[PDB]
DNA sequence: ATGTGACTTATAGTCCGTGTGATTATAGTCAACAT
DNA sequence: ATGTTGACTATAATCACACGGACTATAAGTCACAT
């Protein structure tokens, strides 16, 4: 669907992982929905800005170095 | 209202008057309602990151530009 | 499959239900998983009599009381 | 151990005597392993539901009775 | 008769995730009128 | 030109649940040898 979604949400996981964290700690950490952040690495979903920020604090990251995995993740071939 | 929200709208009102535009302007050329884009641009919209895609294709602007300068503004 | 087991199965989601109960809170205060709170109400599973004290606590119900009401399911049609 | 478990296992002992029966003979009718029944009665098992009913019906007694006597059993 | 121990093998119970209908909050989009 | 106020309607986000696969702990079932 979205370009800039799938690259998103591979960045959340990528970090989840790296954290080792589970998704349903970072479902409670972000204060957000299990299933969400499931849904949104499991298909993509659009998340909100507010919803990101969320994340970001969950994965116990700085909007900054989320960002700066971001802009790596879109350079990739 | 959050920081990162204020930061990406600042940030998107900035790339629209650098590259001379208006406001009319950059919703005709993202396929967006005008008032849609000064909500954004007063901070009063959340947005996705779909309409935040959108707004940058009419910017003609690249993910990662738009993210440099981000991470930029948002280092006070 | 097993006779007592499905009225076994049927009294903890009954009285989970009576006391306003989700599943991940009834799992959350048997400290077992929700995944097996909703084995056991789903495909009526052969659980352990540990495990049953143990969902009995966290219905916050006594072993007479549940047993009293299982009997009663046991009696009915 | 566990309190219940206990109290299922005197129970099962209990109602075994009550009938007259060995724990060779409650293993033959239940078709269960005697030593199976030996550990229970000591109390080193911690049954599932199925194998508690498989015992009920080796000893030749319903859910009900069961239960209606565990109860009493658990009163001291 | 019953009670051990110790030794496989079935399965109970755990852990991490997927996928889904139904409801609630809210973003997406577009009016009218402002300046 | 941009700002603001209501609106309607799409959909983000929530909440309670089902379902699967893989792994770990342990109950199920059977030996040998006590007594
Ligand atoms: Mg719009
Ligand atoms: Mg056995």
């Amino acid at each position: 669907e979205s370009f800039l979604l799938s690259k998103v949400s591979f960045v959340i996981k990528k970090i989840r992982l790296e954290k080792g964290m589970t998704q349903e700690d970072l479902a409670y950490k972000s204060n957000l929905d299990r299933t969400y952040i499931s849904g949104i690495e499991r298909n993509s979903r659009n998340l909100t800005i507010k919803s990101l920020e969320l994340i970001m604090k969950g994965l116990e990251v700085s909007d900054v170095v989320f960002f700066e995995m971001l802009i790596k993740e879109i350079l990739k071939h």
